[PDB]
């Protein structure tokens, strides 16, 4: 019987280019969202996002790879290094084999697709760069960073729309946990914030247009929420066999001890009023983990400032706790950061590590006037402190009804 | 300890719409590759590809539903829809939560990519469609058939370019196998014959451009061989728990035994001279059913017909097999069908698995002039009766150096 436990951490996010920086803005509720400004958003019904600030990559990956490369995969490989590096382990040769990635994108080169396709519109076919597909395809976080480690065990990249970060670290450590590998670096990527990306998920109805305040608009569980707010970045974390940790003295932050996944069979774009399918994912995770709903202390919630998805998560957390409902504490992190897609549920399965670190929740910022008739308590404007808290959640939902939770445990 | 069985088959290939018209048209050596009509070549160095013929979903899929849908998702639509309905089984109430899909594709939806893109440049992001997200992302194939179907177990979606179908077929019999599901479709499609999918892989210099022969243009290990060539399509398999088939009368093609992952961390679009990485996966597939090389009968190679990756793969099949590298039969489909990408490992492991069936072996056609220095049987030409054949191989590798292998077993 195999344990899982973390032993590295990489990131990138709209309030942080590091995991230690991301973490003490969020405690101290800053928001990371601010107007876009490299493109022309005068035809845009949104004309803001969560932007990685002054993203630097010289050192890490030449001006020339880079031309190889869209915005996602070099953040993913810098957060990835931050992730290696943190963990220090050294591969070897007798290692390499037993060291794998699992890594996606909910979306992929967008901004990559685009230069492409003008190209293409403007001068024809040979004015496709060689590099188009390499450069755009959701695998090539993992591809470039096994050669860049030599790592030569299983790596595999899903592709789940939302739902991307938790399956990605969910199956790294079932992939441990089986037998195919000692250790694995997972986690999401994404750069979505592109003329496509902001008019296509604004042509959904899906974003908030609330560019008078863009600090403001992300406000999950508030009554004068009016859609999500697109964030970039990455999230990356070294998962590893429990013995092999040891055996090398690895700093251990925590242990991943439930995966749950499941499907809402409803609709595309939108979860049933019932949250019936993101219950199921929160269920089968804490079978997984054989622990009991109460025994979880903090939600890192999906909460991504919809009406019909906030909702949704909120009637799941009720059904799944019961009781222990207004015992639990639950805060979406997208009110500062924005939602990062398929590196979402990276980043956030981060949030639950460090909130067992560092026995502190981070809060739903903009949470002004709560829906009615919920008795949860979703943690609005200010950290919280926790005490003896054992166990942390994390839930990511996604578009075709792909579901997901991960839960960690102290130590 | 549970096993996995194959109990369902759907398939949308260029040499047939269903898998019985496929594998008959492969067994007879027959070319599904002729010149693109449905766009302008006149400036692409590549002109044709194996495209679906007279693909049929009027009554799938309203043409209503086809307007939220890329061609891809429409082809796995139909392709799984012929596997559920080839399974036999009924969904239920108490069924529901124990089945999912793992379905992928490679590049996902480039046709309304292009079309939305295309909308962008000409009257700005208001005429970009409220479905672009939905309908062009990876995961929607898996999103469609789990509301068509109500399923709500488990469902995840591999996106490892051209190893995408071999990995979703992989972790879906993982998914099973853990407990997490007792039934799964799963596979993955791909429309990739558009500008910027064959601009794309022209542009790479990958594809060959045999125009004046566009049937004799995919010739794996042939000595004129120069670079692959596009096929669209969808494979899907009903994976289900064995215990589970039997009880409720099923009818069993084969049984999935193995699954072998690892990745070459040698170039992002070229495998190392040694084939080591292949030469992996092919150990840990057979490791991981437990036999030995000399058990496998017959090897469903990848074999894309590109000088330096057929060589590869050949230096990889004669280090496992060692010995008996004379006596197994290695044959590339592609040479008939072209390479479908992400649906490529899905239809090939369809075909692994008709070999068992029907003790017969497809050949690569156009093998004119082999490789010098090679001793392995590659099958030319025409298809070859096996005798007492009880386990095939079927091989996908992909862009990022990332590789799969599967072992089917008769009965
Ligand atoms: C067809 C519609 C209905 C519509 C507008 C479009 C877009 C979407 O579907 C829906 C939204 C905006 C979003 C629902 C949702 O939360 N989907 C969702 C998800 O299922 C999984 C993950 C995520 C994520 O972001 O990771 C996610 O957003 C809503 O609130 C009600 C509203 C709506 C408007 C007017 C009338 C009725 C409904
Ligand atoms: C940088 C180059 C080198 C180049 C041209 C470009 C494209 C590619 O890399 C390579 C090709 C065409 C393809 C190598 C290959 O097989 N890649 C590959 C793979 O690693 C995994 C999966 C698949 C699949 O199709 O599923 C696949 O194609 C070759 O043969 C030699 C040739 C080349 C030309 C001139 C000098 C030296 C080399």
């Amino acid at each position: 019987k195999r344990r899982v436990v973390v032993t590295g951490l990489g990131m990138l996010s709209p309030v942080g280019n590091t995991v230690e920086s991301t973490w003490k803005a969020l405690l101290a509720g800053q928001s990371g969202i601010s107007l876009i400004d490299h493109f022309d958003t005068s035809a845009y019904a949104t004309k803001f996002a969560g932007l990685v600030k002054d993203f630097n990559c010289e050192d890490i990956i030449s001006r020339k790879e880079q031309r190889k490369m869209d915005a996602f995969i070099q953040y993913g490989i810098v957060a990835g290094v931050q992730a290696m590096q943190d963990s220090g382990l050294e591969i070897t040769e007798e290692n390499a084999t037993r060291i794998g990635a699992a890594i996606g994108s909910g979306i992929g080169g967008l901004g990559l697709i685009e230069e492409n396709h003008t190209s293409l519109m403007n001068g024809g076919p040979r004015k496709i760069s060689p590099f188009f597909v390499p450069s755009t395809i959701v695998n090539m976080v993992a591809g470039h960073l096994t050669i860049m480690y030599g790592l030569r065990g299983p790596s595999i990249s899903i592709a789940t729309a939302q739902t991307s970060g938790v399956h990605n670290i969910g199956h790294a450590a079932r992939i441990i946990a089986y037998g195919d590998a000692d250790v694995m670096v997972a986690g999401g990527a994404e750069k979505a914030s592109t003329p496509l990306g902001v008019g296509g998920f604004g042509a959904a109805r899906a974003l908030s247009t609330r560019n008078d305040n863009p600090q403001a608009a992300s406000r999950p569980w508030d009554k004068e929420r009016d859609g999500f707010v697109l964030g970039d970045g990455a999230g990356m974390l070294v998962l590893e066999e429990y013995e092999h940790a040891k055996k090398r003295g690895a700093k251990i932050y925590a242990e991943l001890v439930g995966f749950g996944m499941s499907s809402d069979a409803y609709h595309m774009t939108s979860p049933p009023e019932n949250g019936a399918g993101a219950a199921l994912a929160m269920a089968n995770a804490l079978r997984d983990a054989g622990i009991e709903a109460s025994q979880i202390g903090y939600v890192n919630a999906h909460g991504t400032s919809t009406p019909a998805g906030d909702k949704a998560e909120a009637q799941a957390v009720k059904t799944i706790f019961g009781e222990a409902a207004s015992r639990v504490l639950v805060s979406s992190t997208k009110s500062m950061t924005g939602h990062l897609l398929g590196a979402a549920g990276a980043v956030e399965s981060i949030y639950s590590i460090l909130a067992l670190r560092d026995q502190a929740v981070p809060p739903t910022i903009n949470l002004d006037n709560p829906d009615e008739g919920c008795d949860l308590d979703f943690v609005p404007h200010e950290a919280r402190q926790v005490s003896g808290m054992e166990y942390t959640l994390c839930n990511s939902f996604g578009f075709g009804g792909t579901n997901g939770s991960l839960i960690f445990k102290k130590i």
